[PDB]
Formats: structure tokens, C-alpha cells, sequence
């Protein structure tokens, strides 16, 4: 546990969708990062971006929390979905968009 900067979990329950890349939506190579944005955008929800580079100490304290450093990485409800690969997997699927959004309570009773 890197001593120093201790708010992991809030950063990935910063916004509905967090989407971790280095570049951020600010900068975005083409694919791969700008990739699971473009698709976490196309869903029409609502994410965001942060920096893994400026803040090192998240970097690894990110991976070494969700265990999976084959950034980027996409988290939902509480628990890791995963990365480009699964989101697309579930976007593909036609099973992101529900998964984003957060079903929760009753509609008609």
C-alpha cells in the first residue's frame, strides 16, 4: 500500500462511468484508448476520465486494487467490469447499456 493519496474507490465511484486511460479524454491516441470511450460515449451514458500517469501512485494503486494492469478499465456498480476487451464484450452483446445506466427499484410496481 503506496503510503500517501488514499481515495481509490471514490475516484472509481467518481462518476456513473469511470473510464481510466493514460491521455484521458483529453488525449487519446485513436484506438485501444479513445476505443472504450468512443464505445463508453456511443452507449449514450454519462462517464468520465482520469489521469493514471500524473498520479503514479494511483496507477499501481489502481491495478493493485482491481488487479487487472491491462489498462484501460471500466468500473461499474462497486466491482471491476474489466477492460476494452470485456467492455466491448458486453457492448457488443447489447448488454453495457444496462450495465451503465444502473437498474435498480421498480418501474410499473
Amino acid at each position: 500500500g503506496s503510503s500517501g493519496s488514499s481515495g481509490l474507490k471514490v475516484l472509481t465511484n467518481k462518476a456513473s462511468v469511470m473510464l481510466f486511460m493514460k491521455g484521458n479524454k483529453q488525449e487519446a491516441k485513436c484506438g485501444f484508448s479513445k476505443q472504450i470511450l468512443e464505445i463508453l460515449n456511443s452507449t449514450g451514458v454519462e462517464y468520465e476520465t482520469f489521469d493514471i500517469l500524473e498520479d503514479e501512485e494511483v496507477r499501481q494503486g489502481l491495478k493493485t486494487f482491481s488487479n487487472w494492469p491491462t489498462y484501460p478499465q471500466l468500473y461499474v456498480r462497486g466491482d471491476l467490469v474489466g477492460g476494452l476487451d470485456i467492455v466491448k464484450e458486453l457492448k457488443d452483446n447489447g448488454e453495457l447499456l444496462p450495465i451503465l445506466k444502473g437498474e435498480s427499484g421498480p418501474s410499473s410496481g
